[PDB]
């Protein structure tokens, strides 16, 4: 299984864009999918997740700004995100969690986002 990330720039402020992150490989097992961000020098925080149908969060700073959904038939979850602000910007990570008994993650490797 491998995450590969696409979408990231540089956006004005109050600007939009949206990321995907496209799944390659197979598991059969059920996963979760996130998202999160880190600015340069700081923690990697935790923004929204997919898991079953419906089954959405956000972290309270995005609410009603960014969209987390999913294309099943491409693998793929994207986050759209509307009305960037300079706290926005950051690293943009994709990840999941796999799995029942033990759980496998894997971590897509990074998209910027920069807000003017």
């Amino acid at each position: 299984v491998q995450l590969v990330e696409s979408g990231g720039g540089s956006v004005q402020a109050g600007g939009s864009l949206r990321l995907s992150c496209a799944v390659s490989g197979s598991t059969y097992s059920p996963c979760t999918t996130g998202w999160y961000r880190q600015a340069p020098g700081k923690e990697r925080e935790w923004v929204s997740s997919i898991s079953s149908p419906g089954t959405i969060y956000y972290q309270d700073s995005v609410k009603g700004r960014f969209t987390i959904s999913r294309d099943n038939a491409k693998n793929t979850v994207y986050l759209q995100m509307n009305s960037l602000q300079r706290e926005d910007t950051g690293m943009y990570y994709c990840q999941i969690q796999c799995g029942v008994r033990s759980i496998r993650e894997y971590w897509g490797q990074g998209t910027q986002v920069t807000v003017s």
